[PDB]
Parts: structure tokens; sequence; C-alpha cells
């Protein structure tokens, strides 16, 4: 029927979507800025739809409760019809691909290690072979699921430690994990996606850094409810933006163009 | 109806698909070895189908003739029903996505520069600002289309030069481009995907090397005819293989495990 305003679900995660300094002075979409904000505008223009940016209610990416089988986060908002599309650093995973549609990836990444500068850790193997330095991941995300499901010796060992570590090594938001790294004097290391790791390394106080190679390789995709008529155009738009070098341009804009660590 | 033997189209491109040294002593699939050969076996197992590997008749990846609008290469074999699926280093592109289906990428890459060791070239900009060193790309592939369609100053300049360069700077196969780099005493540079560039750098006589950063970022996907019932299972299989670390394991097996340059 008649075209409707597309409800976009996203998440406050720097530098993808951030509240503008003067957000209280603004309305609707103008309140936000970031890589995914710019991306949303581009996708909307190439697909010919108008939209409304909304921040996921529970502030989560998306995981299924082992008992209720209920999905939370952005994935849940799509599954239960609360949102028409998710434009955020949402990792393409098998369990998610089965319940929602994903465009081809618009950004690539891999799980990585964030340490406070000077921390005597160079790899995941280093972390797994010691206990003085605690380490964890984000909750309700793909990184935690990666360790939970891995049969790779080193990652299995890490998961075995993290799952029963006390106090908890898991955090509710990336900002929390970063804060813990910064305020733990090198006694806490954070496992997060290289993309977020790289961004933080260029932010003051410039006291963190990515160490070692990525643990895996994957990407973020724009998600729509399974079977959504929007999926097709969105996917083609992602490819066009990729081929025009627009995606690369947006990453440089939000990651390095204005890096604060030289 | 009854399950049929799936006809797989692929291409002789090292180290994706190569004729085994003793291929004349073998039959069918046993004749070949390589990253895509192993990948084909994995995909087939997880999707539950048996298959027959076939080498694309014209030895091309796939491009549409501007006049006849006829597709050649592996893309054409899928479009015209000669093959049921393509398992090869086939780049996911917009023009192709429109006529065939692509699974999520199983390997990432970007266009890069291959030089004979010692060549005074460090970047695409370097190449574009000189003429003593010729440079070109593969025919009927995504790299050539990249330069033909780019509006980015440096790449536009490069394309303008390549399209009218004499003698021709374009080659029919990757092996030809590499041979030209090796036998041109540094007077020819080859633009090819980082994946193939990296493989060659680890092959004797160890006289080539990748220089500069990738010009773009994309990936290879397994392709099926548009609407094919195989697409779904194949995509899920790619994700599972990605998550199990199998894809990373296969790349190491064919790229570095037995590198010949230390
Ligand atoms: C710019 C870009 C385009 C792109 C991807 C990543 C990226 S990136 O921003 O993550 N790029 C990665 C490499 N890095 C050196 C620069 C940034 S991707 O591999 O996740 N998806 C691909 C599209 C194009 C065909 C495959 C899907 N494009
Ligand atoms: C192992 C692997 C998995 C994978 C990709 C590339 C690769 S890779 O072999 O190209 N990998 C790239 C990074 N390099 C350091 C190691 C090899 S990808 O980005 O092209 N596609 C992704 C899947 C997983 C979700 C997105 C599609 N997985
Ligand atoms: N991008 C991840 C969240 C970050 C993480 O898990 O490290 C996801 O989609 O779940
Ligand atoms: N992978 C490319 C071929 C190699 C190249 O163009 O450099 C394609 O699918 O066309």
């Amino acid at each position: 029927g008649a075209n409707k305003t597309v409800v976009v679900t996203t998440i406050l995660e720097s530098p993808y979507v951030m509240m503008k300094k003067n957000h209280e002075m603004l309305e609707g979409n103008e309140r936000y800025e970031g890589y995914c904000v710019d991306l949303a505008a581009e996708i909307a223009k190439h697909c010919g739809f108008k939209y409304k940016l909304t921040i996921v209610g529970d502030g989560k990416y998306g995981a299924r409760d082992a008992d209720t089988k209920i999905w939370n986060g952005m994935v849940g908002e799509l599954v239960y019809g609360k949102a028409d599309i998710a434009i955020a650093p949402l990792t393409i995973t098998l369990v998610r691909e089965e319940v929602i549609d994903f465009s081809k990836p618009f950004m690539s990444l891999g799980i990585s290690i964030m340490i406070k500068k000077g921390t005597p850790i160079e790899s995941a193997e280093d972390l797994s072979k010691q206990t003085e330095i605690a380490y964890g991941t984000l909750d309700s995300g793909s990184t935690k699921e990666f360790f939970r499901r891995s049969k790779i010796a080193v990652f299995d060992k890490m998961w075995t430690y993290m799952r029963s570590a006390e106090p908890s090594v898991f955090v509710r938001t990336t900002a929390e994990g970063v804060a813990r790294v910064r305020k733990s004097k090198g006694k806490y290391a954070y496992l997060l996606e290289s993309t977020m790791n790289e961004y933080i390394e260029q932010r003051k106080p410039c006291d963190t850094m990515k160490v070692g190679g990525n643990l895996d390789s994957k990407g973020y995709g724009i998600a729509t409810p399974k079977g959504s008529s929007l999926g097709n155009a969105v996917n083609l738009a992602v490819l066009k933006l990729s081929e025009q070098g627009l995606l690369d341009k947006l990453k440089n804009k939000w990651w390095y163009d204005k890096g604060e660590c030289g």
C-alpha cells in the first residue's frame, strides 16, 4: 500500500550512533550523529524511503534466552515487529541469519584485545595462560557467543575462565568495558570487535591499544525482518555505497579524520 | 523432485582450484585440489548434495558485453543454466548481484598492486603519476570494472591510461599478469586482488610483492542462479564454516602453511 515511515532501530555505540552535544535542542533524527546515522541517510536515499531513528529499548544487540527462546536487543525488535530495519554495528551470525535478513556486510571486523597501555599481553594465548589480568566481553552480543561456542583450545580455555570468573568479567555496554580497562591499571583486558577497539585507540586520554591479530573475521550487516520487502533494495544500496568508496569514506570520517591521539 | 548431482562451475586459479600434478591419473573431482575444492566439499556436506566440479568453458570470471548484453564466464554459466552453482573466487558486485544470488562472503579482499621486487612504486598514486612503468588488470573481471567505473581522481587517471595504453596492459589470466610482472624487469605492475597477490608472494621464485594498501574492500561469495533453492542452505553453510574457523584454516592451508618463500 502507501509508503510508511520506516522505523529504524539502532544503538548508542560510538562512533556509530552518538547523541549530539546539543541533542536537547533537537528533534527526531537530528538528535543523533555518527557512522550509522550517515549510513542510514544514504540507504534511505537510495531505497527511496523516509525513516525514524529509534534507540533500542533495552540497549542490547541481540541474543536469544536459552529458556524462553525470546530474543532481546535490536534483533528482538525486528523479530517482534517493533522495528522495520536495524542499521547499526550488528554482526552477521548464523543464529541471527536464521530469524532475520542481513544485507551483505557494510563493514568488516574481527574480535580483538584491548589493553591499557603497558599491559604485558600480546595475544589471546597470553591471556589464557595467566590469571593476574582479568578479561571479559560484552553481554548479549556476538563476541560472548563466539567464546561460548568455540571448540578451539585457546578460546575454550578463555571461555571456561570467563564464565566462572569472580567478580564478573562481563559488561553491559562497550563504554563500561573501556572504562574498566582504563581504571583497572592494566589488571583488566577487554575482548571487543576491532572496529570499536580501533576507534577507542584514537580517543583521549589515548591510554588504550589493540594488541595481537583478530581472533576471527566477519562483518556487520543491515538487518530487516525475515522476508521484508526492504531487504533487496537495502542490499543493493550497500553494494553501491561500497563500490563508490562511500563506506570507506564514512569510516575514515568517524574513526581517523578527527582522531585525538595524533 | 529427486535430488540431482549439482553442477559446480569454477575456474583454474591458484590456489583456489588447481590441476593435481597427477590429474591424468584421476577422474572427476579427484582431478582438482585447492581452497575452493576443499570449500566445495564442505559446502556440499553441510547442504547434503553431491556435485560435479567443472571448469568454466571460456576461462572467465564474468562480464556483460555492452552491446549483446550477454554474460560470459562463470556468471554466464549460471545465468544461462549451464551450472547450478559457482564456487570460486568470484567477487560480489552490484551488476552481478542483480542477475545471480550471492551467499555472504567467504573471503575478504581488496584490489592491490603487485610489483617485481625493487620496483620504485609504493602506491596507486605513484603509478598514476608516471609512465615508465606500465600497469594493467585482468579482463572480464571485477578489477577492470572497478577502474572503468571509478570517479575517484587517481583511479580515473589510471583507467584513462590503461584503456588506451599500447601495447595492451590487460591480460586474459592472472598467471599471465604475474608472468608479465616477472619478465618485465620492473617495467610492468599488475593490479589484482590482495588474495591472489598474497599467494603469489609466497611462491618461488619469490620475486614479487604486494605494495601499498588495498584500493577497495569487498569479498568473494558462492553464487547460484537467481532464486535457486540452493542459495539458502549454502549461505548458512558459509556462516557455519566461518564461525567454526574452517575458512581461516583453509586459507592458511593454501596460502601460508606451505609458502615457499620462508
Ligand atoms: C569500506 C568497506 C567495504 C566493504 C566491507 C568493509 C569495508 S571497511 O570499512 O570495513 N574497510 C575494511 C578494510 N579497511 C582497511 C578499510 C575499511 S565488507 O567486506 O564488510 N563488505 C563489502 C561489500 C562489498 C562486497 C562484499 C560486501 N564492502
Ligand atoms: C576467514 C574469513 C571469514 C570471513 C570472511 C573473510 C575471511 S578471510 O579468510 O578472508 N580472513 C580475512 C582476515 N585475514 C586476516 C584472515 C583471513 S568475510 O568477511 O569475507 N565473510 C565473513 C562471513 C561471516 C559474517 C560475514 C560473512 N567471514
Ligand atoms: N557487534 C556485536 C556487539 C559487540 C560485541 O559483541 O563485541 C553484536 O552484533 O552482537
Ligand atoms: N575475483 C574477480 C577476478 C579477479 C580480478 O578481477 O582481479 C572477479 O570475480 O571478477
